């Protein structure tokens, strides 16, 4: 570290935040600008590579599937190359939606307004909140592509606070396994910081995904003492026999019958663990849990990925920072 600031090379919320600002090439920018809704946020899915400028639109935003954190900075960037202020006034209509959207804990939701159901949930899901957080503190540090005129101290000021809130969310809504400080559900409750269920098969668990970008927009944070802890632990958590399963890794190719296979000196993290037991396990479209692969349907076992290598990347950034 450095004072009580850790390295953003290799850190994989920094990563992806540098990667989409240029997600797309500057020919498109037009188009990602037309279909902002009028709220500042994106929808989501979009095929900006084919489509013509859209209408704008006054549907609720996401953060979704990389939606408005990744047109934002995007549009920085062009604004950063480009100086045309048409794309400045996007970027702070996004960041104005993404802390319009938070709620007072620091929660962010995957839609706002608010469309009910499990969307209102403070959303890890596909690295939602983690990385619209990495957003807004890279905003508010005056860090690339926001290191330009779009943002004022005071916006940054109202940043940081935002960056401050979905912190102090992260750290009450780290599991407590039985005494131990883990990691984080795939979504939790915006006001009660409980585990919540998001689709039929996506149940209260600690998520072996999500929880990785978690961590990393962590360690872009000052480290004091409170972060410090909670992200060892949740490094430790990855990196602990009770959670990898070592001598296994997850094919999805091989998902026909059993995805989960041998591979000597690999190990494998499951999606979805027990909050208590720490145990991989499966669900279904019943929404059932269950702890053989094999008993699943055959559509949900290859048609979403129920393990994979998430662990490698969180680990191997904290031990080259000294955090493992």
């Amino acid at each position: 570290m450095t004072g009580r600031m850790l390295t953003l090379d290799g850190n994989p919320a920094a990563n992806w935040l540098n990667n989409a600002r240029t997600k797309w090439s500057a020919s498109r920018a037009d188009v990602v600008l037309s279909y902002q809704q009028n709220n500042g946020g994106w929808p989501k899915n979009l095929d900006y590579n084919s489509v013509g400028n859209g209408g704008g639109g006054n549907e609720s935003g996401t953060i979704d599937n990389g939606a408005t954190i990744t047109e934002m900075v995007f549009l920085a960037e062009v604004y950063k190359s480009g100086g045309n202020t048409k794309y400045r006034d996007a970027v702070r209509k996004a960041a104005n939606f993404l802390v319009n959207s938070q709620y007072s804990t620091g929660a962010l939701p995957q839609f706002y307004p608010l469309k009910g159901g499990y969307s209102d949930h403070a959303t890890f899901n596909d690295n939602g909140m983690a990385y619209a957080l990495t957003v807004l503190d890279f905003a508010a540090n005056k860090r690339a592509p926001f290191d330009t005129d779009v943002f004022s101290d005071n916006d940054r000021t109202r940043f940081k606070t935002a960056v401050t809130k979905g912190t102090d969310y992260i750290l009450k809504a780290q599991w407590k396994q039985n005494g131990v400080l883990t990691v984080w559900c795939a979504q939790h409750g915006a006001l009660d910081y409980q585990p919540k269920k998001a689709r039929a098969y996506e149940l209260e668990s600690l998520s072996g995904s999500e929880s990785v970008g978690v961590l990393a927009f962590l360690m872009t944070q000052p480290q004091t003492a409170e972060i410090e802890q909670a992200v060892r632990a949740g490094v430790a958590w990855f990196n602990s026999p009770r959670t990898y399963l070592e001598g296994y890794t997850y094919d999805s190719s091989l998902a026909a019958t059993n995805p989960i296979v041998p591979r000597a000196g690999s190990k494998m993290w499951y999606r979805f663990y027990d909050l208590n037991t720490n145990r991989g396990f499966f669900s279904d479209r019943d929404g059932s849990k269950f702890y053989d692969i094999t008993q699943m349907s055959l559509e949900r076992r290859t048609g979403y990925s129920w393990g994979g290598n998430y662990g490698t990347s969180i680990i191997n950034f904290a031990q080259k920072v000294g955090y493992l």
